[PDB]
This record gives C-alpha cells, structure tokens and sequence, in this order.
C-alpha cells in the first residue's frame, strides 16, 4: 500500500501520558480494546464493501470529494482517490487490530498531518487542495462512526461494544489530529 | 440562570453557509431536527439525573474537575460548578428543542469561547484554569454523546434517531468550538 507508513513515522510531539489521558477522556479501556479486535474479525473481509461508501473512484464521496480534487480546476484526482482508498482501507483494520501504543499514536498524528496543509498531497505527489478545514475533520467524526455500525451487525452488546469502541477511536485520533491545526498552547 | 445568554450573544465569525454546510457534513437533517425535538420531550424531566452525571458539586468528572477548579490550589469551585450545571441543564434542552439557526450557532460559539481562554471563568467571575485544551473538547464528544442513550430509552429506531441526532449535535457543536482554538486559516 503506497504511502502507508505505519511503523515508519516520526515521534509525534504528544507525550505518551498525554496520549494515555486522551484514551481515558474517550473512555477507551481494555473492554474496548477487545471489542475493537472483535470488530476487526468482523470487518476484515467487508473492507471493500465499507470503502464503496467512503472513498474511491467507484465509491461515492460527498461534497468532501473536493478535497480529493485539484483546487484550480475542481477535478477529482483518481490516483489521489485510489491511493487514499487503499490506505484508508488498511486503516479500518488498523483501528480495530492494532494496539493503541506509541507507534499507533504516531501514525494517527501522521494521518492528521496528511489532512493538514503540512503534508496533504505530499504522500501521493498530487497537487490538490492544500488543507482540510479542522471543522470538517471534527464534523466527519459522526458519519465515519455511523457508517460502521451496520457492518458490525453480522454473526446487541457485541455490536454496541464494537460500535462504541470504534466511536471512541474515531474521536480519539481526530483529537490528536487537531494539534497541527491548533495554536501552540491551545491543543 | 446567570450567564446563560442564548439569544443575547454576539455574531460568531462563522457565516450562515459555513454553518449550513457544517450541519450537512454532520448529516443533521430535518429527520434529526424532529428526533432532537422529540428527544426534548424525552429529556425534559430527566435533566437533573443527567446533570448529576456530568456537572455539579455532587457530580464526578475525573480530572475534568480540574478545569472546574482553581489552578493554584486545584480546588473545585462550588459556585463555578453550580452555575455551569444550571447552564448545562439548559443546554440539554437547547440541544433538543431549539432550532439550529444563527441565534443557535452564535450561542454555540459562545459556549466554545467559554471553554477557550478567551472567556473561561469570565462568565462567572471565577478565577479558574484559564483554558480547556481542545483535545479534551473533541475527546468529550464520545462521553457526552454516549451518556444520553440510557436516558432516551422510554418516553429502537426512535431512540436510535434521537441518539444519532444528539451525536450529530455534540459533534457539530465542537466543530464550531474549535474555531477560537484553531489557527487562523486552519478551521
């Protein structure tokens, strides 16, 4: 998966304790860590069927596809959409299967930088919209949590446990992603 | 309710369209407006049992009480916790019953400034922790969304509709709150 740099990212300027307290604010506990790995066993094979709702040339993508497009021409960039689709398709399983350690925290900071003007488009060598407004990143917290709920419904509390933990993770990384957008001592 | 200024706040530096498309990014539609206004009939009488979960002199909030406390002594301020609890009790019904128009958006921007160092503690004349880090504001999206689900039970899809719409409201409220925190051109 080109551009996918899980395990090759630099040390995010967020301390492990600060990260530990973010997972606590979102109430991400051992029960959720288990439920996440349970959703990973549930969603590993439906990844492509999840993706067709979220990103791709044959998926859908709402008006947010503009940030997948050339800003001068408003032209959706296909390989931009294809390479992010693959990276995003792997992130679904990384959100469920990977341990939320420093290497996870550092990669989430990577994903946050890739939405920021600090690195957007650089991963794919694409000339695109330079920066995604933080308001939409936070606004995206809901749809990208609610889309997964029908998927974990395969084979109550299991579907609620897997749902809440993903909800917790979808919040948690965006809370990390805010730091590049946020003023120095404001994050 | 002292300091409660819904309808008395200044114009947020967010345009109506920017707000209107923020409401779409969170997918808050007329069906949610109904479920929200339906949730108001569900939550109007359980406010005290919700408030005691989230804010109060007899409510617990982990390290979140620190931001309700004096920074020099770490001592929770009673008048701070009671005056915000009342305002929070009104926001529960404002989240459900009030129309999400400009007058609504401006007060949400007010609540965000009251978490920011721009206005925190000023509303209540209290000397407190000057600023709440945005990372916890976003992290708080989950707990303050997930607590409402058990209350919305009495008076499936109805409680799912009210819950998702509440989730949508908690997210959309935080995205506006980020603007005072977010760097100039990053929100």
């Amino acid at each position: 998966i080109p551009g996918y740099d899980y395990g090759r990212v630099e040390k995010s300027p967020i301390t492990d304790l600060e990260f530990d307290l973010l997972k606590k604010t979102v109430m991400l506990g051992e029960k959720d860590v288990m439920y996440l790995k349970k959703a990973g066993d549930v969603l590993k094979d439906q990844v492509d069927e999840i993706l067709d709702l979220l990103v791709g040339w044959r998926a859908s993508n709402e008006h947010l596809i503009y940030y997948f497009s050339n800003p001068d021409t408003g032209e959706p960039i296909k390989e931009y959409l294809e390479r992010v689709r693959a990276r995003f398709g792997a992130w679904i399983l990384d959100t469920t299967s990977r341990d939320y350690n420093r290497e996870w925290l550092d990669y989430q900071y990577e994903v946050g930088l890739r939405h920021h003007r600090s690195k957007k488009g650089v991963t794919d060598g694409v000339r695109t919209v330079p920066h995604i407004p933080l308001r939409y990143l936070i606004a995206q917290i809901y749809p990208l949590t609610a889309t997964i709920k029908p998927f974990l419904a395969k084979k109550p509390e299991d579907i609620e446990g897997m749902y809440n933990a993903w909800f917790k993770s979808v919040v948690l990384q965006v809370a990390i992603w805010s730091h590049p957008y946020t003023k120095e001592n404001d994050w």
